């Protein structure tokens, strides 16, 4: 289950497909819970691209239902993300992530 609630400024049409790399600012946020990564800090905006795999499930629907310079507000199931098992010490299981996610792209 994706449920996006964007902060709206953008275009609303360069959405991002196959063959496509993607820089994103993210922020991720623990439901009940406090902060675990920031590209904000490392100052490296995570430049990925589309269909690979390399991110997780529920960040790679998020992302393709956004366009540039926008800025949603991600909230994933367990499944799809760690919950059957949990990233080590990082993510308990069974949790549920919120994520910052703005798409300052290229391509």
């Amino acid at each position: 289950g994706v449920e996006i609630e964007t902060i709206s400024p953008g275009d609303g049409r360069t959405f991002p497909k196959k063959g496509q790399t993607c820089v994103v600012h993210y922020t991720g946020m623990l439901q009940n819970g406090k902060k675990f990564d920031s590209s904000r800090d490392r100052n490296k905006p995570f430049k990925f691209r589309i269909g690979k795999q390399e991110v997780i499930k529920g960040f790679e629907e998020g992302a393709a239902q956004m366009s540039l310079g926008q800025r949603a507000k991600l909230t994933c199931t367990p499944d799809v993300a760690y919950g059957a098992t949990g990233h080590p010490g990082v993510i308990p299981p069974n949790a549920t992530l919120i994520f910052d996610v703005e798409l300052l792209n290229l391509e």
